Protein backbone atom coordinates (compact mmCIF):
# COMPACT_ATOMS: atom_id res chain seq x y z
CA UNK A 1 0.00 0.00 0.00
CA UNK A 2 1.47 3.18 -0.80
CA UNK A 3 -1.68 4.98 -0.31
CA UNK A 4 -1.77 6.93 -3.33
CA UNK A 5 -4.23 4.37 -4.47
CA UNK A 6 -7.06 6.13 -5.90
CA UNK A 7 -10.77 5.01 -4.65
CA UNK A 8 -12.10 2.68 -6.96
CA UNK A 9 -14.27 -0.13 -7.35
CA UNK A 10 -13.01 -3.19 -8.89
CA UNK A 11 -15.67 -5.47 -9.51
CA UNK A 12 -15.46 -9.36 -10.22
CA UNK A 13 -17.21 -11.66 -11.06
CA UNK A 14 -19.32 -15.43 -10.39
CA UNK A 15 -18.41 -15.57 -6.64
CA UNK A 16 -15.28 -13.86 -7.49
CA UNK A 17 -13.28 -10.43 -7.05
CA UNK A 18 -10.04 -9.64 -7.80
CA UNK A 19 -7.91 -6.22 -8.31
CA UNK A 20 -5.30 -6.13 -10.86
CA UNK A 21 -4.02 -2.72 -8.67
CA UNK A 22 -3.38 -3.63 -5.61
CA UNK A 23 -3.31 -7.27 -6.25
CA UNK A 24 -5.76 -8.68 -4.49
CA UNK A 25 -7.78 -11.75 -5.01
CA UNK A 26 -10.93 -13.11 -3.38
CA UNK A 27 -13.24 -15.89 -3.84
CA UNK A 28 -16.14 -15.77 -1.07
CA UNK A 29 -17.75 -19.03 -2.91
CA UNK A 30 -16.89 -21.26 0.53
CA UNK A 31 -18.35 -18.22 2.15
CA UNK A 32 -21.58 -18.76 0.24
CA UNK A 33 -23.77 -21.08 1.40
CA UNK A 34 -27.29 -22.94 -0.87
CA UNK A 35 -29.08 -22.73 2.51
CA UNK A 36 -27.94 -18.65 2.02
CA UNK A 37 -27.68 -16.47 5.28
CA UNK A 38 -30.72 -15.28 7.41
CA UNK A 39 -30.80 -11.34 8.82
CA UNK A 40 -34.02 -10.76 11.18
CA UNK A 41 -34.92 -7.19 12.30
CA UNK A 42 -38.88 -6.22 13.73
CA UNK A 43 -39.85 -5.12 10.69
CA UNK A 44 -38.45 -7.55 8.11
CA UNK A 45 -36.14 -10.46 7.48
CA UNK A 46 -34.00 -10.72 5.49
CA UNK A 47 -32.28 -13.32 3.67
CA UNK A 48 -29.02 -12.82 1.63
CA UNK A 49 -26.37 -14.99 0.01
CA UNK A 50 -22.89 -14.26 -0.96
CA UNK A 51 -23.32 -15.14 -4.67
CA UNK A 52 -25.76 -16.13 -6.34
CA UNK A 53 -29.30 -17.22 -4.99
CA UNK A 54 -31.21 -17.59 -1.70
CA UNK A 55 -32.74 -20.81 -0.92
CA UNK A 56 -35.98 -20.13 1.31
CA UNK A 57 -39.16 -22.10 0.64
CA UNK A 58 -40.93 -18.67 0.28
CA UNK A 59 -38.74 -16.69 -2.45
CA UNK A 60 -37.65 -17.93 -5.93
CA UNK A 61 -34.48 -19.84 -5.89
CA UNK A 62 -33.57 -17.22 -8.34
CA UNK A 63 -33.05 -14.09 -6.28
CA UNK A 64 -29.96 -13.48 -3.83
CA UNK A 65 -31.51 -11.81 -1.68
CA UNK A 66 -35.35 -11.78 -0.25
CA UNK A 67 -37.11 -9.66 2.74
CA UNK A 68 -39.73 -11.64 4.60
CA UNK A 69 -41.81 -8.72 6.51
CA UNK A 70 -42.57 -9.87 10.09
CA UNK A 71 -45.06 -6.75 10.50
CA UNK A 72 -46.92 -6.98 7.25
CA UNK A 73 -45.70 -10.26 6.36
CA UNK A 74 -45.24 -9.74 2.11
CA UNK A 75 -42.13 -10.68 0.37
CA UNK A 76 -39.56 -8.16 -1.71
CA UNK A 77 -36.97 -9.19 -3.39
CA UNK A 78 -34.01 -7.08 -3.19
CA UNK A 79 -32.10 -8.60 -6.28
CA UNK A 80 -32.36 -11.15 -8.41
CA UNK A 81 -29.52 -13.77 -8.21
CA UNK A 82 -26.30 -12.60 -9.01
CA UNK A 83 -22.82 -13.11 -8.14
CA UNK A 84 -20.59 -10.16 -8.95
CA UNK A 85 -18.82 -9.35 -6.10
CA UNK A 86 -17.06 -5.42 -5.78
CA UNK A 87 -13.97 -3.74 -3.77
CA UNK A 88 -14.06 -0.37 -3.19
CA UNK A 89 -10.60 0.99 -1.94
CA UNK A 90 -10.18 -1.92 0.54
CA UNK A 91 -13.35 -3.04 1.42
CA UNK A 92 -15.13 -6.13 -0.85
CA UNK A 93 -19.20 -5.10 -1.24
CA UNK A 94 -21.45 -7.06 -2.87
CA UNK A 95 -24.36 -5.62 -4.71
CA UNK A 96 -27.51 -7.59 -5.98
CA UNK A 97 -29.80 -6.05 -8.87
CA UNK A 98 -33.44 -6.92 -9.85
CA UNK A 99 -35.40 -6.39 -6.68
CA UNK A 100 -39.14 -5.77 -6.32
CA UNK A 101 -39.65 -1.93 -7.04
CA UNK A 102 -40.76 0.56 -5.14
CA UNK A 103 -42.37 4.52 -5.46
CA UNK A 104 -39.35 6.87 -5.45
CA UNK A 105 -38.42 8.91 -8.73
CA UNK A 106 -36.10 7.16 -10.59
CA UNK A 107 -38.26 3.89 -10.29
CA UNK A 108 -35.01 1.61 -9.31
CA UNK A 109 -35.87 -2.10 -8.37
CA UNK A 110 -34.35 -3.23 -5.21
CA UNK A 111 -31.21 -3.34 -4.67
CA UNK A 112 -29.10 -5.17 -1.89
CA UNK A 113 -25.08 -3.99 -1.17
CA UNK A 114 -23.79 -5.99 1.01
CA UNK A 115 -20.23 -4.19 2.68
CA UNK A 116 -17.87 -6.83 3.80
CA UNK A 117 -15.61 -5.39 7.05
CA UNK A 118 -12.89 -7.27 8.48
CA UNK A 119 -13.05 -5.70 12.16
CA UNK A 120 -10.67 -7.42 14.06
CA UNK A 121 -11.45 -11.07 13.92
CA UNK A 122 -14.72 -13.26 12.29
CA UNK A 123 -15.50 -15.85 10.65
CA UNK A 124 -17.16 -15.78 7.69
CA UNK A 125 -19.15 -13.55 8.99
CA UNK A 126 -22.97 -12.41 9.41
CA UNK A 127 -24.86 -9.95 7.55
CA UNK A 128 -26.80 -7.55 9.46
CA UNK A 129 -29.00 -4.84 8.68
CA UNK A 130 -28.13 -1.08 8.86
CA UNK A 131 -31.38 0.97 8.67
CA UNK A 132 -31.60 1.90 4.92
CA UNK A 133 -34.72 0.46 3.25
CA UNK A 134 -35.36 4.03 1.47
CA UNK A 135 -33.67 2.56 -1.64
CA UNK A 136 -30.65 1.15 -1.07
CA UNK A 137 -30.16 -1.64 1.17
CA UNK A 138 -26.59 -1.41 3.10
CA UNK A 139 -25.62 -4.96 5.18
CA UNK A 140 -22.76 -4.81 7.90
CA UNK A 141 -21.19 -8.27 7.03
CA UNK A 142 -17.90 -8.43 9.20
CA UNK A 143 -16.07 -11.20 7.97
CA UNK A 144 -12.41 -12.88 8.13
CA UNK A 145 -12.61 -13.21 4.73
CA UNK A 146 -12.25 -9.34 4.05
CA UNK A 147 -8.53 -9.29 5.54
CA UNK A 148 -5.93 -10.32 2.98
Amino acid sequence: EAEAEFLSRTEGDNCTVFDSQAGFSFDLTPLTKKDAYKVETDKYEFHINVCGPVSVGACPPDSGACQVSRSDRKSWNLGRSNAKLSYYDGMIQLTYRDGTPYNNEKRTPRATLITFLCDRDAGVGFPEYQEEDNSTYNFRWYTSYACP
